[PDB]
């Protein structure tokens, strides 16, 4: 791909973040914490699960930036509405407002209804994440395998504003601790 001069600086929204998660100073990295993070309770805070959002919101354009998921077991990562559910149990589709891939038990899936298989032969450690708002499309880079293609989503309706999307994911194994970074342009 040569999506890399659509590059964005992204930093994270702490007011959005589930009230486990540790962002640190600079906004451009999030954990899961042991306990709750000694935070108030807000109507933006994702109640049920390890999610925080970006603090940008994209409603034009094309836009690139990339992630590290080093060692992690477990994570969903893509963009969302800026409207979607914050509280309670729900899925990952696009009807729901989300365009994501995530890893879960050794598994790579698109967050379609209902989820489809990926092909990585590669384990990424830096996924690129591509929007083009006019075009309806996002996608997702290997970049630890020269930028191969993971998916692509087209035809999005987004339906508003854009929000870039990171789930740290739970960590009952103690082997799913690292953090998400966004990584330097
Ligand atoms: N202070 C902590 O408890 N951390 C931070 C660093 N961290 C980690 C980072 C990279 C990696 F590959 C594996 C683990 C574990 C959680």
């Amino acid at each position: 791909h040569h999506h890399h001069h659509h590059m964005v600086h992204i930093t994270l929204d702490r007011n959005t973040a589930n009230s486990w998660l540790i962002i640190s100073k600079d906004r451009r990295q999030v954990r899961m914490g042991d306990t709750h993070q000694n935070v108030s309770d807000n109507k933006e805070r994702f109640s049920n699960y390890p999610m925080v959002l970006g603090a940008q919101r994209f409603s034009s354009g094309k836009m690139y930036w990339e992630v590290d998921v080093t060692q992690k077991e477990a994570w969903d990562l893509g963009v969302c509405r800026d409207s979607v559910q914050r509280k309670g149990q729900f899925s990952l589709s696009p009807e729901n407002g989300f365009w994501t891939i995530w890893l879960w038990q050794d598994s790579y899936e698109a967050g379609t209804s209902p989820q489809t298989t990926l092909h990585i032969q590669v384990p990424p450690c830096q996924i690129g994440i591509f929007v083009d708002y006019e075009a309806g499309v996002v996608s997702f880079y290997n970049i630890t395998d020269h930028g191969s293609l993971i998916y692509t989503f087209s035809e999005c309706v987004f339906a508003g504003p854009l929000r870039p999307f990171f789930n740290v994911g739970f960590n009952y194994s103690g082997g799913n601790a690292a953090p998400l970074k966004l990584c330097p342009l």
